[PDB]
């Protein structure tokens, strides 16, 4: 299974309405914008993330994360790049419901559901729930996951720089 | 007049009206929180702006400003500090409408109404205004100044650092510590 122009409209258009019942305003020039990936693992509404980039210069970074329902972003960390620390990011859960798994103690019954055959390569365990207002910081270089509930989720990110080519992911068939 | 345990109440409550008309969540912590500055010149209906900080650290911040009708922000500028090279802020208007005035040529006819006596004040008249989505970005030590349309305006700050004390405002009657 491929990323096709229309799987890409299709989760366009779709990440579009999330974002109006959500009450947030985009461009139309957003609109055409919006990223969809599925991290070239062929599966979009598995693993897979809609993004709305605000602004990313040298000095900060802000994004809209648009999540399907029970839609996964695979393990990866945001490294140093030469003497860039690398990326800081805090994530503020607008509308739905995240699961954010971090280095930890594994929390007991975690809220997300992988698919078995996946599940080697999730590696941190301590379970953050976002619902809507709350917030949780990653330092740089750390390892972290998400799934959204059965709703779906959108997220704020608020960070350094953002420099996605440079995510060093736990998968090694990812290919951001 | 001064700001009272009373008018702050009052504001915040409006503000978080506001957010709540946008649908933006806030959580109950937060609504104790939010900022409210008449900016030190007893006025704030004229003057002033109500802050939420999602976040603000030595690598990154993000606020909700929201503005009650035609409030508006004094000019000011966000210099260095020490080797800091001073705040980059991106705003994007979320709901409403601002006029937001940045140096350059003076924009005829600005949407902006600003009391007669503190003109003097406002010293940059290049207009920009924005609406749901739209969004500018101001580099640092830039004067700035910008005012709500007559709906009022919740306007998205992304920026590095913010460093509120350190900020310098063209007014000298203004304190931004209350
Ligand atoms: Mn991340
Ligand atoms: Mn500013």
């Amino acid at each position: 299974m491929m990323l096709t122009k229309e799987l890409v409209k299709e989760a366009r258009e779709k990440a579009i309405r999330m974002l109006e019942k959500a009450c947030i305003a985009i461009t139309d020039e957003e609109k055409e914008k919006i990223e969809v990936t599925d991290f070239g693992l062929g599966v979009l509404y598995t693993f897979g993330l809609e993004i709305l980039v605000y602004v990313n210069n040298e000095r900060y970074c802000a994004k809209e994360l648009v999540m399907f329902p029970r839609q996964i972003c695979p393990e990866h960390r945001h490294p140093p790049i030469g003497s860039y620390l690398g990326k800081q990011e805090t994530f503020r859960c607008r509308w739905g419901e995240v699961y954010l798994y971090v280095p930890g103690t594994p929390t007991p019954n975690p809220r997300a559901r992988i698919p078995e055959e996946k599940k080697r390569y999730f590696t941190v365990w301590h379970e953050i729930v976002l619902r809507p207002g709350e917030q949780y910081t990653i330092p740089p270089n750390t390892l972290h996951w998400f799934q959204a509930g059965d709703e779906g989720a959108i997220v704020s990110e608020f960070s350094s720089q953002s420099i996605d080519e440079k995510d060093i992911f736990t998968d090694p068939n990812v290919k951001r």
